[PDB]
């Protein structure tokens, strides 16, 4: 029945795509108490436009809203414009800032459009980067946790070469990833998670038979984490520990380790959470669907599920 | 409750887009009796794929299906491929042929993707063209009737320049449009419709103060239609006769005459019917939404409304 | 307060409902508002109307200029050449007062075509009458319909589609927009968002459905933007109207503009725009059958006053 | 040294001369002074301006907050809805920074009314904009002109004389004085000697030339003295200005205040919009689109505005 148990910022994404409309449909389906926990970031004009089209004007009065990504002309649904690109980023930036300040506890971004953003002259390569930039952090102090099919997997490294990732790995980097992911687990409604750390090398180096990295990196880090009072197994061969399927959070050393399981088991319904400082940002997992914008064919299921995920009860 | 009272062919459109998905969601909402009146044309594989995503396997057994637009390799949701273009057209072609043969009474096409069809090497300019080709007809024996907000408007011309349209207009062309649209009215559940013919010129030439075209074209055509026993008023200024809102079918000379009223009053309740021989094909009036395809977020409302429209006695 | 500039009100056919509705509309305004509206017509018709409606004391507070004086008593309902001449004389004096700058716009109460024709006067609409009075070509006067929030100016009107197409030029489109933009200021939208309709369906769709748009509407839009106007198009009229997000639409052809307006509004106001003069009709007939029983509705007049009287 | 407090500088229309004069003014200050002025506007406009004015070295040590970001490159001299939005976004961020206490006053560089109108934003002056932003009634925000030693706050502005007279109340005069007295502190006159103008000639001369003064200015003066303020009047505006012994005059009507200021300072007046704790001043010249890009605009009026709002005590 009730899926929102905390304060959330909802950025409406590209004001020309389906974001505004699915934002309205999602809020519609919530109770009044739930609506008052969701603060919406975007141009009012886009939500007004969307509301006209969907015949949901009565909903706009009950909306907590902060203007962001104001446009200089009316909304043109379905058009890829530099303006809507700037809007998108301005909206997500204001949502993120509200999370950073403590006004909300997590962020959801509705679908952007990469081309719209590029044509505005703005570099954008994903939510992990955007979040890093906005919070004044290096991109490797923001981590991606994939969630799907009961698996939660945080990545100690991400979009770089295997060699570069290996060169970056340190006991402290693993610890930062776990800390950030454990906090995120609390949000997702698992206060005391059972954690498994993947091995850098096959079979977690098998002692030191298949490299020194694990004895230098994952083994010390696990020890420090146990000492701080966490329930951590490993390191263990990723293949082996995932198979057991008895942990609430897995810690993957490399992109592929985490991404393969998630995409294989949850190919149509996974959430990608960017975690940095106190900020948890998730997307909706789908594009802006320009050709159906304002055409009343998009439903809010994926958004609602994302809300359910970040909005779970302690 | 129930909206399907006749036999319908449902072509699932681009097997990579949202067509399969919305096909399943629409059929879900119907009773078993209603499901058995909709025969589905498309690759089984795409419906299987869609069923996985929506968790609606239980529905596939109760589905009247004819394989069409088979794919030789798996469904890849969200990709624009020549293969999915050919599939689209093959499915719609099989649905159309089923209507032509009398196996069904009308066709609904789920959303195509123009680029997918173009990349297959197939010329495509709309359902009117496709229907013409398939039924062995010239393009100006197939007419577009828009439906929404109580308005039904058939177009004597469509998708050409005003000049070109005027050069084409003849008493006979107007007659063919009305005939086709009158038959279609029976399908839509209005046996004996009251017809209003738009004037070519403002105020239907206004006693020929504003051109001779109406006296050459619309006036003779109206006469012939009355003589054949039809209830036809006009020609009349389109602006004037639409305002009265007391006709079951309007006959527009030019695209804009028909399209403006429909889209102004119903910008997302518009059905576009291609009418040729005994075949009525309606689209769903939205794209294939590649960005959400296989993401389980697609609404079947527009399809359901199309079904309600073609489905009444 | 609905009257925020000076208006000339021509009472139209002195035998129809015009005088009567002129009085009833002024009645409903404050005294301040009454003094902004100067009335053009035969005093005798206003006196007649006032007697019937029992509104004599309102005639004293009226700014009036005699025009279209009658030679005999008022005969309500009756079509006479005299009432035809009166009509035209009244509207001519209202127009001239606008042209001179004495008022800021004109409202004409309902005429009667037959009355005017029987007087020997050629008359084909307010566009014509305005053109002839101001010494202009009839193709420099444009009609803008206003109703249900829609404002639509017509680049052509009241000729065959073929004839209209033969006339259309980049310059003619530009004149229509200019005239309509100025008019928008009066209506209380100084800097409007403009949509230009395509000549051909889908505005020719590049050049796939004719060359007209690439030759006519496309250059004209590119002059208008350059001069600093907020103009979208050309676009398929059907598409752009549907969105209902522009303050002024520019129609190439009568039907394009007239269908939307008449479908959404049972009334509409029709503004004839020429030079600096905006003349609006009251959008209904002279209603000869109900003239002078003191039962006539001034609502349409009041709405026309509200429209042309709007705040900057 | 002319900057003795923290100031927000909104760079106005990013397409006009605002960014350019912003740079030239900051150039003329010491480094210490520069660090007291926080600049609000699109970085891209400042980058453009820096190229033109050959002041790249100034950009790195500049206190800047991005505001009114553009979605496309800067086009000097062009009136665009985008630059209109930028203007207002920048001024809104400067105002918000003053409201929060981050700065002590705001200077707005020249806007362009047409650019703002074309963006769909209602704009009738800085008084309006400030009212909207601060969640205040538009008639709780007052304009004070400053020039040639005259400071004059206006109880009304920018409406018909009749309309102004209909609005005047004891309370409105009181609000004007209060707002202006606070502003006086900023300008470096903590405890000013105030003169209230009469509505009517000779302040009505008792009641001989109208009742308004006895009903409006006389009670208001009484209440202000009672609250502990040093206030003379009401007196004929012509008479009290002549005495030239007050630190602040209170005008009932636009022309009462505007005539003296513009006669004595026809080129060098500052217009301060005063609302809540926010003081916003314009630069009192336009955006000069004709010369934007050409690096030939004088920053004197800006520097003078800075000197005024940046004053010592
Ligand atoms: O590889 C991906 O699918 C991917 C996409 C987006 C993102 O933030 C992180 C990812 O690993
Ligand atoms: O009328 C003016 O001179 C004027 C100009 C700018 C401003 O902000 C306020 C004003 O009264
Ligand atoms: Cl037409
Ligand atoms: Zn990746
Ligand atoms: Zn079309
Ligand atoms: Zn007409
Ligand atoms: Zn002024």
């Amino acid at each position: 029945m009730t899926i929102v148990h905390r304060r959330l910022a909802l950025a409406i994404g590209d004001p020309h795509g389906i974001g505004p409309e699915i934002a309205l449909k999602a809020l519609q389906q919530l109770s009044a108490t739930e609506r008052s926990l969701i603060k919406v970031y975007g141009p009012w004009s886009a939500l007004e436009q969307a509301a006209q089209i969907c015949q949901m004007e009565s909903l706009l009065q009950d909306l907590i809203h902060e203007e962001a990504g104001s446009l200089a002309q009316p909304v043109q649904c379905g058009e890829i414009t530099p303006q809507a690109g700037l809007s998108t980023v301005q909206s997500a930036t204001a949502a993120i800032r509200a999370c950073e300040s403590g006004e909300v506890d997590a962020v959801i971004a509705c679908p952007h459009h990469e081309t719209a953003i590029h044509r505005a002259g703005i570099a954008f390569s994903g939510y992990p980067s955007l979040l890093a930039n906005v919070l004044g952090m290096n991109e490797d102090e923001v981590f991606l946790m994939l969630v799907g099919a009961g698996l939660r997997i945080v990545h100690v490294t991400l979009h770089e070469s295997v060699r570069s990732a290996l060169e970056r790995l340190s006991p402290q980097l693993v610890i930062n990833a776990v800390d950030a992911a454990v906090q995120t687990c609390t949000l997702l409604g698992v206060p005391k998670p059972q954690v498994a750390v993947f091995g850098i090398n096959p079979h977690a180096s098998e002692g030191q038979l298949f490299g020194l990295e694990d004895s230098q990196i994952t083994v010390p880090a696990v020890e420090t984490l146990r000492k701080r009072g966490l329930t951590v197994d490993g390191p263990m061969g990723a293949d082996m520990v995932l198979a057991q399927r008895k942990h609430d959070l897995y810690v993957a050393m490399l992109h592929d380790q985490g991404h393969i399981p998630i995409k294989l088991l949850a190919p149509n319904g996974a959430s990608a959470l960017s975690i940095g400082g106190r900020v948890v940002l998730s997307s909706v997992g789908h594009g802006s669907a320009m050709d159906i914008a304002g055409r009343g064919v998009a439903d809010a299921t994926a958004l609602l599920r994302t809300i359910a995920l970040l909005g779970a009860q302690p």
